[PDB]
Protein backbone atom coordinates (compact mmCIF):
# COMPACT_ATOMS: atom_id res chain seq x y z
CA UNK A 1 0.00 0.00 0.00
CA UNK A 2 1.72 3.13 -1.31
CA UNK A 3 0.99 6.58 0.12
CA UNK A 4 0.61 9.70 -2.03
CA UNK A 5 0.66 13.31 -0.79
CA UNK A 6 -1.70 15.32 -3.02
CA UNK A 7 -2.27 19.08 -2.81
CA UNK A 8 -5.08 21.01 -4.52
CA UNK A 9 -4.25 24.64 -5.37
CA UNK A 10 -6.01 27.44 -7.19
CA UNK A 11 -7.85 30.69 -6.69
CA UNK A 12 -10.80 30.84 -4.33
CA UNK A 13 -14.19 29.93 -5.73
CA UNK A 14 -12.95 27.55 -8.43
CA UNK A 15 -14.15 24.43 -6.60
CA UNK A 16 -11.09 22.94 -4.90
CA UNK A 17 -13.20 21.76 -1.95
CA UNK A 18 -16.14 20.56 -4.04
CA UNK A 19 -13.67 18.42 -5.99
CA UNK A 20 -11.89 17.10 -2.90
CA UNK A 21 -15.08 16.45 -0.91
CA UNK A 22 -16.69 14.68 -3.86
CA UNK A 23 -13.61 12.46 -4.15
CA UNK A 24 -13.27 11.52 -0.47
CA UNK A 25 -16.95 11.57 0.53
CA UNK A 26 -18.24 8.41 2.16
CA UNK A 27 -21.62 10.22 2.25
CA UNK A 28 -22.30 9.55 5.92
CA UNK A 29 -22.95 13.32 6.10
CA UNK A 30 -25.31 14.80 3.52
CA UNK A 31 -23.60 18.18 3.08
CA UNK A 32 -20.07 19.34 3.91
CA UNK A 33 -18.98 22.85 2.88
CA UNK A 34 -15.52 23.44 4.38
CA UNK A 35 -14.08 26.95 4.34
CA UNK A 36 -10.86 26.22 6.27
CA UNK A 37 -7.94 24.33 4.75
CA UNK A 38 -7.81 20.69 5.81
CA UNK A 39 -6.45 17.30 4.79
CA UNK A 40 -8.58 14.32 3.76
CA UNK A 41 -7.80 10.65 3.19
CA UNK A 42 -9.13 8.06 0.77
CA UNK A 43 -7.99 4.53 -0.04
CA UNK A 44 -8.31 3.74 -3.75
CA UNK A 45 -7.08 1.04 -6.12
CA UNK A 46 -5.31 2.45 -9.18
CA UNK A 47 -4.04 0.03 -11.83
CA UNK A 48 -4.27 -2.87 -9.38
CA UNK A 49 -2.26 -1.15 -6.62
CA UNK A 50 -4.03 -0.05 -3.45
CA UNK A 51 -3.16 3.63 -2.95
CA UNK A 52 -3.57 5.70 0.21
CA UNK A 53 -4.22 9.31 -0.82
CA UNK A 54 -3.74 12.26 1.51
CA UNK A 55 -5.39 15.28 -0.14
CA UNK A 56 -4.71 18.77 1.21
CA UNK A 57 -7.48 21.26 0.40
CA UNK A 58 -5.53 24.52 0.39
CA UNK A 59 -6.98 28.00 0.47
CA UNK A 60 -6.45 30.60 -2.21
CA UNK A 61 -3.54 33.01 -2.12
CA UNK A 62 -5.85 35.34 -0.18
CA UNK A 63 -6.20 33.10 2.88
CA UNK A 64 -3.00 33.08 4.94
CA UNK A 65 -1.50 29.66 5.66
CA UNK A 66 1.51 29.45 7.97
CA UNK A 67 2.36 25.92 6.80
CA UNK A 68 1.88 26.69 3.09
CA UNK A 69 5.57 26.30 2.26
CA UNK A 70 5.82 23.06 4.24
CA UNK A 71 2.66 21.75 2.56
CA UNK A 72 4.34 22.16 -0.82
CA UNK A 73 7.57 20.48 0.30
CA UNK A 74 5.58 17.49 1.56
CA UNK A 75 3.31 17.48 -1.49
CA UNK A 76 4.30 15.01 -4.21
CA UNK A 77 1.73 16.12 -6.79
CA UNK A 78 -0.50 19.13 -7.29
CA UNK A 79 -3.94 19.70 -8.82
CA UNK A 80 -3.92 23.21 -10.31
CA UNK A 81 -7.62 24.05 -10.48
CA UNK A 82 -9.29 26.92 -12.32
CA UNK A 83 -12.90 27.59 -13.30
CA UNK A 84 -13.68 27.61 -17.02
CA UNK A 85 -16.00 30.60 -16.45
CA UNK A 86 -13.39 32.62 -14.51
CA UNK A 87 -10.58 33.95 -16.71
CA UNK A 88 -8.68 35.41 -13.75
CA UNK A 89 -8.60 32.02 -12.02
CA UNK A 90 -7.07 30.64 -15.22
CA UNK A 91 -4.44 33.39 -15.34
CA UNK A 92 -3.70 32.78 -11.64
CA UNK A 93 -2.45 29.28 -12.54
CA UNK A 94 0.96 30.76 -13.38
CA UNK A 95 1.20 32.17 -9.85
CA UNK A 96 0.48 28.84 -8.17
CA UNK A 97 2.87 26.89 -10.41
CA UNK A 98 5.66 29.41 -9.77
CA UNK A 99 4.92 29.09 -6.05
CA UNK A 100 5.36 25.32 -6.31
CA UNK A 101 8.60 25.57 -8.31
CA UNK A 102 9.97 28.15 -5.87
CA UNK A 103 9.59 25.83 -2.88
CA UNK A 104 10.45 22.52 -4.58
CA UNK A 105 13.25 24.05 -6.72
CA UNK A 106 12.26 22.06 -9.79
CA UNK A 107 10.39 22.38 -13.07
CA UNK A 108 9.56 18.64 -13.12
CA UNK A 109 6.91 18.52 -10.37
CA UNK A 110 3.96 16.15 -10.95
CA UNK A 111 0.94 18.32 -11.69
CA UNK A 112 -2.41 18.23 -13.48
CA UNK A 113 -4.28 21.25 -14.83
CA UNK A 114 -7.97 21.05 -13.89
CA UNK A 115 -10.68 23.07 -15.59
CA UNK A 116 -13.57 22.77 -13.16
CA UNK A 117 -17.25 23.62 -13.71
CA UNK A 118 -17.47 22.00 -17.16
CA UNK A 119 -21.22 21.57 -16.53
CA UNK A 120 -21.81 25.26 -17.34
CA UNK A 121 -22.76 25.89 -21.00
CA UNK A 122 -21.35 29.44 -20.91
CA UNK A 123 -17.57 29.33 -20.45
CA UNK A 124 -14.87 31.95 -20.96
CA UNK A 125 -11.73 29.76 -21.06
CA UNK A 126 -11.71 27.59 -24.18
CA UNK A 127 -10.45 24.02 -24.13
CA UNK A 128 -7.67 24.97 -26.55
CA UNK A 129 -6.50 27.67 -24.13
CA UNK A 130 -6.12 25.26 -21.21
CA UNK A 131 -4.68 22.46 -23.36
CA UNK A 132 -2.10 24.93 -24.68
CA UNK A 133 -1.13 26.06 -21.18
CA UNK A 134 -0.83 22.44 -20.06
CA UNK A 135 1.46 21.77 -23.02
CA UNK A 136 3.68 24.71 -22.04
CA UNK A 137 4.08 23.08 -18.61
CA UNK A 138 4.33 19.49 -19.85
CA UNK A 139 1.42 18.31 -17.68
CA UNK A 140 -2.00 16.78 -18.38
CA UNK A 141 -5.21 18.79 -18.65
CA UNK A 142 -8.56 17.41 -17.47
CA UNK A 143 -12.00 19.01 -17.45
CA UNK A 144 -14.07 18.32 -14.34
CA UNK A 145 -17.41 19.11 -12.73
CA UNK A 146 -17.85 18.74 -8.98
CA UNK A 147 -21.62 18.82 -9.65
CA UNK A 148 -21.98 16.00 -12.20
CA UNK A 149 -18.82 14.28 -10.85
CA UNK A 150 -17.55 14.35 -14.45
CA UNK A 151 -13.83 13.60 -14.53
CA UNK A 152 -13.46 14.14 -10.78
CA UNK A 153 -11.95 10.74 -9.96
CA UNK A 154 -9.92 10.71 -13.19
CA UNK A 155 -8.34 14.04 -12.23
CA UNK A 156 -6.95 12.59 -8.99
CA UNK A 157 -6.13 9.23 -10.60
CA UNK A 158 -4.24 11.02 -13.37
CA UNK A 159 -2.18 12.93 -10.80
CA UNK A 160 -1.29 9.72 -8.95
CA UNK A 161 -0.19 8.18 -12.26
CA UNK A 162 1.88 11.30 -12.94
CA UNK A 163 3.56 10.88 -9.55
CA UNK A 164 4.30 7.22 -10.27
CA UNK A 165 5.79 8.00 -13.69
CA UNK A 166 7.91 10.78 -12.19
CA UNK A 167 9.10 8.48 -9.39
CA UNK A 168 10.18 5.88 -11.98
CA UNK A 169 12.26 8.34 -14.04
N1 LIG B 1 -21.66 24.78 -11.40
C1 LIG B 1 -20.66 24.38 -10.60
N2 LIG B 1 -20.45 25.01 -9.45
C2 LIG B 1 -19.41 24.49 -8.77
C3 LIG B 1 -18.59 23.45 -9.12
N3 LIG B 1 -17.63 23.22 -8.14
C4 LIG B 1 -17.89 24.13 -7.23
N4 LIG B 1 -18.95 24.94 -7.55
C5 LIG B 1 -19.49 26.05 -6.76
O1 LIG B 1 -18.50 27.06 -6.69
C6 LIG B 1 -18.54 27.69 -5.38
C7 LIG B 1 -17.18 27.58 -4.73
O2 LIG B 1 -16.91 26.19 -4.44
P1 LIG B 1 -15.73 25.75 -3.42
O3 LIG B 1 -15.66 24.28 -3.30
O4 LIG B 1 -15.98 26.48 -2.11
O5 LIG B 1 -14.38 26.33 -4.03
P2 LIG B 1 -13.01 26.89 -3.39
O6 LIG B 1 -13.11 28.36 -3.04
O7 LIG B 1 -11.95 26.71 -4.51
C8 LIG B 1 -12.67 25.63 -2.15
P3 LIG B 1 -11.95 26.17 -0.59
O8 LIG B 1 -11.82 27.71 -0.68
O9 LIG B 1 -12.76 25.74 0.59
O10 LIG B 1 -10.53 25.57 -0.56
C9 LIG B 1 -19.69 27.04 -4.62
O11 LIG B 1 -20.88 27.80 -4.75
C10 LIG B 1 -19.83 25.68 -5.32
O12 LIG B 1 -21.15 25.18 -5.24
C11 LIG B 1 -18.83 22.79 -10.37
O13 LIG B 1 -18.19 21.85 -10.85
N5 LIG B 1 -19.90 23.33 -11.05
Amino acid sequence: MTEYKLVVVGAGGVGKSALTIQLIQNHFVDEYDPTIEDSYRKQVVIDGETCLLDILDTGGQEEYSAMRDQYMRTGEGFLCVFAINNTKSFEDIHHYREQIKRVKDSEDVPMVLVGNKCDLPSRTVDTKQAQDLARSYGIPFIETSAKTRQGVDDAFYTLVREIRKHKEK
